[PDB]
């Protein structure tokens, strides 16, 4: 379809487009809240600034697609391809992102020196895919990262403060300056270095991880 | 026993003086090397730099008695009483102190701003009792403390590096800059302060103790 046709459908009130192939598109800061869009294809599209609050994207195809500073607030993600998109300091509270494809998604940029960190507080990612992603300095307050696999993740800087990390798989993720405090980590998988970069005060861990904490300060069993 | 007596049955090659009483004598900078005085009556008695290097002194009575500077290398002190004796900067290497009574001495003195400490490398306290003792800057490495009390006592700046305190009690004890590196702490009994404070680069721990150190860096269970 084109942008044309779609905005007089929007405006005449029409709201369910799903499994619809919208591939490569220029949309900069468009508006089309509430809309039904699951499944469809999205790849490599420009989105830069759209206000896309409350949208079903479940199983959408979003790959490389640019989605710089957008605000999907309360989204339905569940399951969504991801991979590679670059969503530098985009709005994502609340959002469903259950299962979701990130990998090599860029969530936190520092490419000039200064941070453009993504806003995921209190959204779901249970058993979402992270491996690869960028997140200077993102913040995920209070996010459901449950089972969520975030190996050799960039979070430097990012705020991860009271979020559920039960069964996360942080293998070589970069985590200098993090901030977990009060972080429920028990059950997650971690490198040692962890414990000597982020802040933990209140964080709540397994008796495996407390003594990796000793042995990260140089404890010796 | 007068001074004039026993310096001459001392030159005379006289060894044995077991039990003796010699109370409130004045002896600064005498040498009495090899001597036995198992049982020995020494309240408040001045020994300022006294050279008594391998004396037998087992259960011998050394109450407030004045030390300060003293050597006593490889010396037997088992359950002597040493209550409130003035130490500060002594030589006691290699000296056997098992069960000994230790309470309120002075052991490394900052009296004037500065660390007069003693030292008791590679000594033997097992079970000595050493409540309220001040240890201001003391050098500890390699000694056998299995079961010392240390109730309350000052180990500020203090170094017990490879040190054996498995069992020991430190409820109350001044940690403050103390240097604990490779330490067998095992079982003994200790504040969340220390975790804070001693340097513990290889320190051998419970793995009750290594979550009292996650505890005292602010982890939450």
């Amino acid at each position: 379809m084109n942008v044309g046709e779609i905005l007089r459908h929007y405006a005449a009130g029409k709201r369910n487009f799903q499994h619809i192939n919208l591939q490569e598109i220029e949309l900069t800061n468009a508006s089309l809240t509430g809309a039904d869009l699951s499944y469809a294809n999205l790849h490599h599209a420009n989105l830069s600034r759209a206000n896309l609050r409350s949208a079903d994207l479940r199983n959408a195809n979003l790959s490389h697609a640019n989605l710089s500073g957008a605000n999907l607030e309360e989204a339905n993600l569940e399951a969504a391809n991801l991979r590679g998109a670059d969503l530098a300091g985009a709005n994502l509270s609340g959002a469903d992102l259950q299962e979701a494809n990130l990998t090599q998604a860029m969530l936190g940029k520092d490419e000039d020196g200064v941070v453009y960190g993504a806003d995921l507080s209190d959204a779901n990612l249970e058993q979402a895919d992270l491996a690869g992603a960028q997140l200077v300095g993102a913040v995920l307050d209070g996010a459901n990262l449950h089972g969520a696999n975030l190996n050799n993740a960039n979070l430097d800087n990012a705020m991860l403060t009271r979020a559920n990390l039960e069964q996360a798989d942080l293998s070589g993720a970069r985590t200098t300056g993090a901030r977990l405090d009060d972080a429920d980590l028990r059950g997650a998988t971690v490198d040692p270095v962890l414990w000597r970069t982020a802040s933990l005060v209140g964080a709540r861990v397994d008796v495996d991880q407390a003594v990796a904490f000793a042995a990260a300060h140089g404890l010796c069993l």
